[PDB]
């Protein structure tokens, strides 16, 4: 089979289920929906909201991106003495790890996500709660065994959209929908027994390295906060298409940089080498053929972006002060979790040419106003924006807030099974996510916390049980300090 | 007063404050004496009790110097009390003169380091102060409080033991954590003491019956481990 | 004309210069072409002279965006010159735009390090230019050039010998240990894969070879 969908070369049939028309979230009381209010993701030609495309043109609109031509590569110096930066920083902060056995890589996948390829059943349907067995367990071995072996195996990716809760734009306007890479169990499992080492010993050092992966932004926040706002200036250029503008040259260097720190170098080389070679998508359709991009489907692909993000921000910052980055690295304070960054710094950066080195890069970062120029560098580390939280600083310390939009949402729309009108009411149960509500509504004040204390107590009072709404200001230490 | 409103026996715990801030009957061995003011340090809590003291003091110097209440005071500043050991970050622009005259004034004996007259020194960095006998450093990795090397090379020196009367006696025993605690406090100060230290512990194992790791390792298990 | 006006014997070298400078007979194998303009590069001192001729145009650049003498920019500014290779220092504020349009007005193509068209970019510091393949670096020992890693590698890939055919046959027959000097400048990282590189490679072939400690060869390198 040939021809060219999307932009993209064709290289085989479509193994592919269709695409899901089915949203996880329903409504928690019956009453219409605020005006320009959130709702799940456009569901298809059987949503009854709008008569939109079919799902495959979204996910067309969406692979489009990665048929663009990439950007530049940064200049060949300041790349070999960042990587070797980062990478001497790791050696000096990660905690040398045992080599992971098939049993461990089994136990650390979610077992309620889909197999991929070529079963896409749900993982916990051939899980025994040791090992794998039957299908599953026969494409577990064989991965297992071809990792040991130290041949490679070439991953499918199947392709498949987010239901999430977008703008409405995104659903009576212009319909788009995110699209998401699924990957293979037997990939799966090789890059789990490649990289759980080096992730779990990231992880562990989440507070001392930018790559904030795994924290916990009620415990260890306030530390990272505290530590960023040690410096001058602060900055976030919250980028646009992030994954579909990355370069696999990067890509290769953070690959390189994981492989190197971990404890089987030669078996994580062959799996790394495997999952950025050019990459076979299956659309459905076709199973297609994605040069460059990144594929966000393998367990440690947040680790591994963000370490390409690393890689990037520093070489710009180098390429802009021509300062060595060991230099910055001490003198700069970063946080990143895959496309979310926070930098801090007290270096005199030319953020003209900061954004220039940024385009040039392929990245898109966007400023705050949404329109063109540089990007905007502030005194102040108030304000900025954290895993969809707002960093706030106050005589006990930092720490990071949820928005009051976030909260409402969450008041108005709550997680169950998959169903097709999203204005359905729920007769189910969240007893424990609306304790998590009322923490985050304690930190805007004892107002808005009177008023989500009044819904929560409409809502279970109209349903099953109950539960007793403190008071503010035991919830409120509850939430900040640790008890 | 506020230690005994925070408790959850308060009642109970009046009568035990009453007696312990009351004139103290101090056992000097050949009398017993009434001291009437300072501090009775021989009780469990005496340390929080001292440092929550030291916190109102410094407090009252600061919005007698500042003007500016106590509350702003706190937002804008933080410290750090271990009983008469303090460190003291603040954002406002504080006369040191006035700081020291009002800290003199309430009874107090602030000193500078080079023991010289005059009023308190303030620096615009936190790196070089001293808490709790260890000094505050940081680095690309982050701020950490490291012990002094007098202090080590004392530990390596002195051991504790059993009561005797010739300091200048060498122990015939044959200590494992101790010397393997050295090894890390020392690891903060860089791989040129750490050989050093290393060498000593290992002339002082030479003598008595460990795996004496690389800088790097033991550095970041002290670091962040 | 400085040449000869410089030379102890300004006749003759203004009869050879003359010779020179003429329009050129080059032999492609078939015809002997007249190349009325270009550098012939041919000549012994032709680096001198093509080096002297890129300070003659970079100064006539200077003194056209300045307007100022030259002695007057050649007071403030440190030129480097080794052919068609340059770096250039200099304490006036020089007007990129204008610069960069007098010298692609003269025949001259500057090219910016993105490729891209535009003005030329000026830097406030001397750390990463490229001097003689190798780039510029400074630390508390001073200031230094570092030849790049593409090129050691590309030394560790390839060797030279007599004149073959086949350019992927190997050879069954020093440069090795210039090699480890110019690595010892990038960090103890680089200098441990080279060592292994070269540990491996010297053992499939000739003799053994010590393989040094990075602090030793950097020491030899850098202060000799």
């Amino acid at each position: 089979p040939s021809g060219t969908y999307a932009g993209l070369p064709i290289a085989d049939y479509g193994d592919a289920p269709p695409l899901s028309t089915k949203t996880m979230f329903w409504r928690t009381s019956p009453e219409k929906l605020p005006p320009g209010a959130w709702e799940p993701a456009y569901l298809g030609s059987k949503d009854e909201r709008v008569d939109g495309p079919s799902l495959q043109q979204v996910m067309r609109d969406q692979l489009k991106p990665y048929s663009e031509p990439r950007g530049l590569l940064p200049p060949q110096e300041i790349l070999d003495a960042v990587c070797d930066a980062i990478e001497n920083r790791l050696e000096n902060t990660l905690e040398p790890q045992k080599p992971w056995t098939f049993k461990k890589a089994c136990e650390s996948l979610d077992k309620n996500t889909s197999s991929g390829y070529p079963y896409h059943k749900q993982k916990s349907k051939d899980w025994t709660g040791s090992a794998f067995i039957g299908d599953l367990g026969d494409q577990a071995t064989h991965a297992n065994n071809m990792y040991e072996m130290g041949k490679s195996m070439r991953p499918i990716y199947t392709a498949a959209l987010k239901d999430e809760l977008v703008k409405p734009d995104k659903i009576y306007g212009k319909i788009k929908k995110r699209l998401l890479w699924g990957s293979d169990l037997g990939t799966m499992i090789r890059a789990a027994r490649a990289f759980g080492p080096f992730c779990d010993a990231l992880k562990e050092t989440c507070i001392f390295n930018p790559i904030r992966v795994g924290m916990s932004m009620n415990e260890d926040g306030p530390f990272i906060f505290a530590r960023h706002a040690n410096f001058r200036y602060h900055m976030d250029a919250d980028y646009t298409r992030w994954d579909s503008t990355q370069q696999r040259a990067i890509l290769k260097r953070a690959g390189d940089i994981m492989v190197r720190l971990s404890p089987e170098p030669d078996l994580a080389r062959v799996v790394m080498d495997d999952l950025l070679a050019p990459s076979l998508l299956d659309v459905g359709d076709y199973k297609i053929v994605v040069e460059e991009g990144l594929p966000s489907g393998c367990p440690c692909t947040t680790q591994l972006n963000s370490l390409a993000h690393w890689i990037l921000t520093l070489c710009a910052m180098v390429e802009v002060t021509r300062v060595d980055p060991d230099i910055v690295m001490q003198e700069s304070e970063f946080s990143f979790y895959g496309d979310d960054e926070v930098v801090s710094t007290n270096l005199e950066l030319d953020m003209v040419k900061y954004t220039m080195a940024l385009r040039r890069y392929g990245l898109l970062p966007t400023r705050a106003d949404k329109e063109e120029g540089p990007l905007e560098r502030r005194q102040t580390l108030q304000g900025i924006s954290f895993l969809r939280r707002a960093i706030v600083g106050d005589q006990f310390g930092w720490y990071g807030r949820l928005d009051r939009a976030s909260i409402d949402r969450q008041l108005l729309w709550t997680k169950g099974p998959n169903h097709q009108n999203p204005f359905e009411t729920l007769p189910g149960h969240r007893p424990s996510q609306l304790m998590a509500l009322l923490g985050e509504a304690a930190m805007h004040g004892e107002k808005y916390y009177r008023t989500v204390a009044s819904r929560v107590s409409k809502e279970a009072a109209q349903s099953g049980i109950e539960m007793v709404v403190p008071r503010h200001r035991s919830v409120l230490r509850w939430v900040r300090f640790g008890t």
